[PDB]
């Protein structure tokens, strides 16, 4: 459902034209050829020029291959991989990669097989590509093709790059509608701030702290933001769909209530990863409660509502008490100087909550004050059901953990110390960060699951496009695919030849 004229839209400039950019943009690596989607493409495509440098791309796809692989598996894929790209006698060979640790690598098979065997040959690839390729790939027309996709990502965002469709959610400051950019015919979920209760409440730097988390996270399990632009009478933030509804509807109308124990556990490790994901930028999210885990098309979750989330500056605490009634740790609800316990503290209370059908501290046909269920989340100790495996007790029992000092998950380790808790025995993390495990409901796609002041503070509010979303739309909507052509037989295409504008 793409605009009639949607490519002279997204008409590439001419190269010419970016030569402001090419004189800005960092020329890092990381970035510049993995990080950022279309350069990542761009410089494979290039590297697909050489047939020095194309071995060392299909290298790196079958190890990322590798690391996926079913354990029983891996010593298969492996001996592959080695008798395919690190025997001298290949026409796949690859030198750059030290004989040495070829030899290094052939022991390591000959044990036990890791999921990180050539993690140490893959290292080498990057720094060998790193170098001589990266620097040869920067002065090539991928290159300038980047810094004309580049270009076009830096273009103002306005009303009319988007068609809102309909009011799917609501609010307090605003509403929440269903918006289509009409280039390249994405959907996504337009956040409609009403500029009017933002000056009256006085919210601005609340809406902007939000915004910004959820430009600088960048996680498959939390809600992404794609474009941030003002218009009259709102400010709007777009952001990652979800139509397949929330986990509270799907505990409580179509559970049990509850879940299954290995249903909540494929949700609860996919909790944890938004966690970590955003515990990387050290912002802790304070709001775990079940309405606010959603569900995709394909069934998987992400986390919403960042409106209470705080970046936290690194060797600081913070304090507030804030949160949902019943959702609230101890050391909240105390209103004491924390970190990022509260959310360790809201996973076991989500994870209880999906496998027993209630909340821990507040029972489903119980009626109780306010205050009766904080006192039990300060003093009393959750009971369990025959609902829990041990492993379950165990990983909701250390979550809760009063004592945030004790608490599963808040040592220096972080998440880790989690994901490696017996309840996750079960769960291989690889695979679910890259999507290959099935989610266990799949939602069916029909259905339906439920002054001068204010503008200088409009003006670091909307900037427009973020890069990595903006990206990866292009991708999947194969803007980029159709778009990103060249001249017949490896020649450059008019857009690219500073000769004839
Ligand atoms: C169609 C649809 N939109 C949504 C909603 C979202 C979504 O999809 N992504 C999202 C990312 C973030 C937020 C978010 O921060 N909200 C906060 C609390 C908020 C703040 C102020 C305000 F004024 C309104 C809302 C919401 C959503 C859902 C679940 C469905 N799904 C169904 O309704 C099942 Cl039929």
């Amino acid at each position: 459902g793409k605009s009639k004229k949607w490519k002279e839209i997204l008409k590439f400039p001419h190269i010419s034209q970016c030569e402001d950019l090419r004189r800005t943009i960092d020329r890092d690596y990381c970035s510049l050829c993995d990080k950022q989607p279309i350069g990542r493409l761009l410089f494979r495509q290039f590297c697909e020029t050489r047939p020095g440098l194309e071995c060392y791309i299909q290298f790196l796809d079958s190890v990322a291959e590798y690391e996926v692989t079913p354990d029983e598996k891996l010593g298969e894929k492996g001996k592959e991989i080695m008798t395919k790209y690190l025997t001298p006698k290949s026409p796949v060979f690859i030198a750059q990669v030290g004989q040495d640790l070829v030899s290094q690598t052939e022991e390591k098979l000959l044990q036990k097989p890791c999921k990180e065997l050539f993690s140490a040959c893959a290292q080498s690839v990057h720094e060998y590509l790193r170098g001589e390729p990266f620097h040869e790939y920067l002065d090539s027309m991928f290159f300038d093709r980047f810094l004309q996709w580049k270009w076009l990502e830096r273009q103002p965002v306005t009303k009319n790059t988007f068609r809102q469709y309909r009011v799917l959610g609501k609010g307090g400051f605003g509403e929440v509608c269903a918006c289509q950019v009409r280039a390249t015919g994405k959907m996504y979920a337009c956040k409609r701030l009403e500029k009017k209760r933002i000056k009256k409440r006085k919210g601005e730097s609340m809406a902007l702290n939000e915004k910004q988390i959820l430009e600088k996270v960048n996680s498959q399990f939390v809600v992404n933001l794609a474009y941030a632009y003002e218009t009259k009478d709102a400010l709007c933030l777009v952001l990652t769909i979800m139509n397949g509804g929330d986990l509270k509807f799907h505990i409580y109308n179509m559970g049990n209530p509850g879940f299954e124990e290995e249903r909540a556990l494929f949700y609860a490790a996919e909790i944890l990863c938004g966690l970590e994901d955003l515990h990387r930028e050290n912002t802790v999210y304070r709001n775990l409660k079940p309405e606010n885990i959603l569900l995709d098309d394909y069934g998987h979750i992400r986390i919403s509502d960042l409106g209470l989330a705080v970046k936290i500056p690194e060797g600081d605490l913070i304090r507030g008490r804030v949160g949902t009634v019943g959702y609230m740790a101890p050391e909240v609800l105390n209103n004491q100087r924390y970190g990022l316990s509260p959310d360790y503290w809201g996973l076991g209370c989500l994870i209880y909550e999906m496998i027993e059908g209630q909340s821990p501290f507040r029972g489903r046909k119980e009626k109780v004050k306010r205050e009766e269920v904080d006192r039990r989340v300060l003093e009393t100790e959750e009971v369990y059901s025959h609902k829990f495996s041990e492993e379950a007790k165990s990983i909701c029992k250390m979550l809760l953990t009063k004592d945030a000092k004790q608490r599963l998950g808040c040592q220096e380790e972080g998440a880790a110390e989690v994901k490696r808790h017996p309840f996750f025995r079960n769960m291989n993390f690889k695979r679910l960060e890259a999507g290959m495990l099935d989610p266990p409901f799949v939602p069916d796609p029909r259905a339906v699951y439920c002054d001068h002041t204010d503008d200088d503070f409009y003006s670091k509010f909307s900037t427009g496009s973020v890069s990595i979303p903006w990206q990866n739309e292009m991708i999947e909507t194969e803007c980029f695919k159709e778009l990103n052509v060249f001249g017949p037989n490896g020649t450059l295409p008019p857009d690219l030849n500073r000769n004839h504008p």
